[PDB]
């Protein structure tokens, strides 16, 4: 069966306590040190506030967890602790509880996030290379720590475009990679789901995140955001196949002995693989280069095992101008 080409055995080479999150016992500090200032948003399992630590005036973000999901809380906490100090991963400052109700919350460093819908229409060529390289550092780091993020998307990539700071947030879907483990395919947001998820292939790996980052790259260089805009999970695969091709999808399915839900037979149609240059027009031509297309072509592949790793992507000539500037 399938396995990651990189960091496949890394959790097995570490102490069991590293990855056995169910056994993790967080130290829960006191939420009363924090003053909530403003609500920033809400997820299925949390609500997020900007806050101030009253003891030292630090501005932070507090994510208050809906507390009936103990295993999932331990997972997110243990993952964040393991990722401590990783480049461009959001910093977990503390794990706290309301001392009376015992409701848990996560305290993060604050980032002054620029709205991505506005930002992605003003990025320059260099900006895209820069931010994509910064995001890749976060993914290479978390992959090297045996963790798949499983929800990479613009809303989870905080960018302070004034300070040029990027942080990958929202680790609540992340999981430890173990070779041959079958994972739930109900992860990632629709537009960023890899084909593997859409065809119910459970033996996926870190390369799922590389598909999602390819989707982000394509939206930035082509200015079509999201790049693959499905109406539902079925239509999402059709949108992919209209670009990557249907015969090419079937070759992937055949390689991995993947069974295709027969509802797809009535909607996939027949589509040639499209040239990436077909997406260029006057509005995006200044963001597209041969090196951007070569990189994108190596990310947005059906075959998860053939996608570039985060490191291989960082190594691509598209990022040479960023490396040189950083030197
Ligand atoms: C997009 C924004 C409104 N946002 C959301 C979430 C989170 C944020 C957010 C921001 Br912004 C910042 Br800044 C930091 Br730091 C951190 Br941590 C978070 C965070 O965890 C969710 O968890 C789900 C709903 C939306
Ligand atoms: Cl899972
Ligand atoms: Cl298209």
């Amino acid at each position: 069966g399938s396995r990651a080409r990189v960091y496949a055995e890394v959790n097995s080479l570490r102490s069991r306590e590293y990855w056995d999150y169910e056994a993790h016992v967080p130290s829960w500090g006191n939420q009363d040190d924090y003053q909530l200032v403003r609500k920033l948003g809400r997820g299925k399992y949390s609500e997020v506030f900007e806050a101030i630590n009253i003891t030292n005036n630090e501005r932070v973000v507090v994510k208050i967890l809906k507390p009936v999901k103990k295993k999932k809380i331990k997972r997110e906490v243990k993952i964040l602790e393991n990722l401590r100090g990783g480049t461009n991963i959001i910093k977990l400052i503390d794990t706290v509880k309301d001392p009376v109700s015992k409701t848990p919350a996560l305290v993060f460093e604050y980032i002054n996030n620029t709205d991505f819908k506005q930002l992605y229409q003003i990025l320059t060529d260099f900006d895209i290379r820069f931010y994509m390289y910064e995001l890749l550092k976060a993914l290479d780091y978390c992959h090297s720590k045996g963790i798949m993020h499983r929800d990479v998307k613009p809303h989870n990539v905080m960018i302070d475009h004034q300070q040029k700071k990027l942080r990958l947030i929202d680790w609540g879907l992340a999981e430890f990679y173990h070779p041959a483990q079958e994972y739930n395919v109900r992860v990632a947001s629709r537009y960023f789901k890899g084909p593997e998820l859409l065809v119910d292939y459970q033996m996926y790996d870190y390369s799922l995140d590389m598909w999602s980052l390819g989707c982000m790259l394509a939206s930035m260089i082509f200015r079509r955001e999201p790049f693959f805009h499905g109406q539902d999970n079925y239509d999402q695969l059709v949108r992919i196949a209209k670009v990557l091709g249907t015969e090419e999808l079937y070759g992937y399915l055949k390689k991995y002995h993947i069974d295709l839900d027969p509802h797809f037979n009535d909607i996939l149609g027949q589509h040639s693989r499209k040239r990436w240059e077909n997406f260029i027009h006057s509005e995006n031509r200044h963001l597209v280069s041969p090196e951007a297309l070569d990189l994108l072509d190596k990310l947005l592949r059906y075959d998860h095992q053939q996608r570039l790793t985060a490191k291989e992507a960082m190594e691509h000539p598209y990022f040479y101008p960023v490396v040189k500037e950083q030197s």
